[PDB]
Order: C-alpha cells, then sequence, then structure tokens
C-alpha cells in the first residue's frame, strides 16, 4: 500500500532551483545531511537525558556512511531519534515552507546554494547529487516507514518491507551517472574532512569488498 503525494508548491519550487541551477559545488550535499544526522542524534541525546528506556532502541549514537558502486548509492545512516510518519509527510520535519521563502530572499541578496542549510532545508541538497532518495526511519513507538521521490512533484510514503532498523533514519542517495566520484572513499573521506571535521558523534566511511 503506496501512498502518493504532491509536493507544497514552494517545495516543489525548491527542488527545481537545485535539480536547474548551474552550481558545480555539489559535494556540499554531504555535509547537509551529516548535519541532519547531527541534530537528530542530538534530540535523541537529550529525550534520554529524562528517559533512559528511549534508548532500548540502540545506545549507539552514530553516523555510518555507505557506498554501494554496484547499485550507484551513497547511504547516510544514523541512529538519532527517526521520525513518524506525520513527520516525514510534511517535508521530513523540516520549516521546508518558510525556510524556503527565507532562503529564496537570500539568494535574491546575494547568497548561494551552499548557504541552503542555514533555512532548515539542507536535506534537499541531496537533489544536487541523486536521481532518487529514498529515506527509511524508524522513530520510537512508530513503524518503519519508506519515503521516496525523485521530484517531479510527487513523493510517496509506505510503511516499510524490508529489515527493520533500531531507531533512526537512512537516507538512500540514488546517483545521477555523472556523480559516481561521491563513492569513492577517497573523495568521501576528503569531503568530511574539508566540511564536517568536528562533529559531535562518530563517522564511519565502510569500505567495499
Amino acid at each position: 500500500e503506496v501512498e502518493t503525494f504532491a509536493f507544497q508548491a514552494e517545495i516543489a519550487q525548491l527542488m527545481s532551483l537545485i535539480i536547474n541551477t548551474f552550481y558545480s559545488n555539489k559535494e556540499i550535499f554531504l555535509r547537509e545531511l551529516i548535519s541532519n544526522s547531527s541534530d537528530a542524534l542530538d534530540k535523541i541525546r537529550y529525550e534520554s537525558l529524562t528517559d533512559p528506556s528511549k534508548l532500548d532502541s540502540g545506545k549507539e549514537l552514530h553516523i555510518n556512511l555507505i557506498p554501494n558502486k554496484q547499485d550507484r548509492t551513497l547511504t547516510i545512516v544514523d541512529t538519532g531519534i527517526g521520525m513518524t510518519k506525520a513527520d516525514l509527510i510534511n517535508n521530513l520535519g523540516t520549516i521546508a515552507k518558510s525556510g524556503t521563502k527565507a532562503f529564496m530572499e537570500a539568494l535574491q541578496a546575494g547568497a548561494d546554494i551552499s548557504m541552503i542549510g542555514q533555512f532548515g532545508v539542507g536535506f534537499y541538497s541531496a537533489y544536487l547529487v541523486a536521481e532518487k532518495v529514498t529515506v527509511i526511519t524508524k522513530h520510537n513507538d512508530d513503524e518503519q516507514y519508506a519515503w521516496e521521490s525523485s521530484a517531479g512533484g510527487s513523493f510517496t510514503v509506505r510503511t516499510d518491507t524490508g529489515e527493520p532498523m533500531g531507531r533512526g533514519t537512512k537516507v538512500i542517495l540514488h546517483l545521477k551517472e555523472d556523480q559516481t566520484e561521491y563513492l569513492e572513499e577517497r573523495r568521501i573521506k576528503e569531503i568530511v574532512k574539508k566540511h564536517s571535521q568536528f562533529i559531535g558523534y562518530p563517522i564511519t566511511l565502510f569500505v567495499e569488498k
């Protein structure tokens, strides 16, 4: 049972800008997704201070980066607070309508695309390098859901059939044909060091057989 939804007008316009604007500095997508993961880890850490049972679904707070050259995917996994179905549908828990409006105003006034994270809509920078994005998420006391979009004005949400994750979010980037550099170990290391060197959680970069 798959539900298909239209993006709000503002988000469709944001995604179009990201996909259609000439902007060579695409590597900032990774900092934005790592930033989102770190925020989600902060949330479950703070909630667990007054209720330790919220870590019954996993005590380790970390970020994994998983390239797969066969599938042409880069996956960013975190064991953060996860998202409910309502969150997923409501623009993956972002303030995307107001954030987009502010971002667009900033772009008119001298900002550039790399500042997208400042406005709370950094997730959508995935579409700098991905033709399709899948978000698998599990919040405590909600079920596991999968969100997916290849832009074009719509997204889908279904309950996730696949392997149970304990808690957190997985963002699966199906990369565009010309963006496979982001599957290379030395390229990913370079970008993490350049933009995400000091953050509050361990990042593990998986290797491939």
